[PDB]
Parts: C-alpha cells; sequence; structure tokens
C-alpha cells in the first residue's frame, strides 16, 4: 500500500485518540504532580508535563499522511505508517523504535508513580 486519505484519517484517529486518552489515564493517576495538562484538537495531542519536563507534541499531518512528534528530550520526528488497517505501527526513517516504543522509553522516567505500557495500545503492532 500506502494508506490513501480515508484510511489515513481512520487509523490516525483511532491512533491519536487512545494516545490521548491513556495520556489523560496516566496524568491524571498521577495526582502529586502538578503543572501537568493534557489537550487534544484539531488532530494535536499536548501533553504538558511542567516546567522541568517540558512538553510533548504529537500531531496528524495530513498532506504528509504522517504523524508528527515534538520530545522535549529527542526532538522532532516524522512517522509513516506501516500495516493496514487490521494491525500496523508508526515508524521514523532514522530510528528502529516505533513511536509508541519512543514513548514507552521516555515516559516512565518521569511519571514514576505509574505503571506504564504504552505497547497495549492500537496501531504498534
Amino acid at each position: 500500500s500506502t494508506l490513501d486519505g480515508a484510511t489515513y484519517e481512520r487509523v490516525c484517529s483511532d491512533t491519536l485518540d487512545a494516545l490521548c486518552d491513556y495520556f489523560e489515564e496516566l496524568t491524571e493517576n498521577a495526582s502529586e504532580l502538578q503543572g501537568t495538562d493534557v489537550a487534544y484538537s484539531d488532530g494535536v495531542l499536548t501533553v504538558n508535563l511542567g516546567g522541568q519536563h517540558g512538553t510533548y507534541v504529537i500531531n496528524r499531518q495530513t498532506p504528509n499522511k504522517q504523524i508528527w512528534l515534538s520530545s522535549p528530550t529527542s526532538g522532532p520526528k516524522r512517522y509513516d505508517f506501516v500495516g493496514t488497517v487490521a494491525a500496523g505501527r508508526w515508524i521514523y526513517k532514522h530510528s528502529g523504535q516505533s513511536l509508541h516504543e519512543l514513548l514507552q522509553q521516555e515516559i516512565p522516567g518521569i511519571l514514576k508513580s505509574q505503571s506504564v505500557d504504552f505497547l497495549r495500545l492500537p496501531y504498534c503492532s
């Protein structure tokens, strides 16, 4: 393939909607961590983890049929989808790790209060 426009929109929506839900799950449980907030609109997911840890941005970029990521520690990446509507993952041309594996690497050390597993979410097969 590539995912055509309609399929990309469905897969991207499912991927990002679930990530938003999970980041809300993690940050609403971490009640002791102040200055955190999750915002989500227009295909842009914002995870502000405070003044020390910075802000993640994960967003749909429709013209490119990609998901873009900016991490306060590892910087920017553009992800393409590989797979089908049934199962797939988001991959970046200069890393072996999927989007969700990157978050699994970087987030647990920040949210030490939580048991973190991004690999249970849709579209990281």
